[PDB]
RNA sequence: GAAGACGGUCGAACUUGACUAUCUAGAGGAAGUAAAAGUCGUAACAAGGUUUCCGUAGGUGAACCUGCGGAAGGAUCAUUA
């Protein structure tokens, strides 16, 4: 419905290997491998799927864990690669839902 | 009557070996437990769609099946001269 857009201790992140118990692995876009963990929200009413730009949290005092806070679609995620946030080798490959 | 010496006894300890109680690393690999969403299939609970279970043996990705002998914790307390 709005734009909210990365904040410190915030990023961007790509779903690469879709785990159980509610948890999940993302390459966030500087460069590092992360353990994501499912938001008490996200576990049942959004599903995450893989390859999908999603918000993830940073931790303070360790570096190979976060969590993961949104998720944009389409429209709202290619108009965020349009104002430019992330390195241009990384590619969305057409996220959106099929038919 | 001192130092010293042979022999005997008690005897700490040393060197060559074995046994030995506990702790700390260890490639290799099989296990158990706690995690809201991974994959395959549906074994069990209603006759769960092949009734379940026990002992033994073989089989097969996985739950699993089959042969032999028992149990009712069976869906039968009973089927007529």
């Amino acid at each position: 419905r709005e734009l909210v857009f990365k904040e410190d201790g915030q990023e961007y992140a790509q779903v690469i290997k879709m785990l159980g118990n509610g948890r999940l692995e993302a390459m966030c876009f500087d460069g590092v491998k992360r353990l994501c963990h499912i938001r008490g929200k996200l576990r049942k009413k959004v599903w995450i799927n893989t390859s999908d730009i999603i918000l993830v949290g940073l931790r303070d005092y360790q570096d190979n864990k976060a969590d993961v806070i949104l998720k944009y679609n389409a429209d709202e995620a290619r108009s965020l690669k349009a104002y430019g946030e992330l390195p241009e080798h990384a590619k969305i490959n057409e996220t959106d839902t099929f038919g």
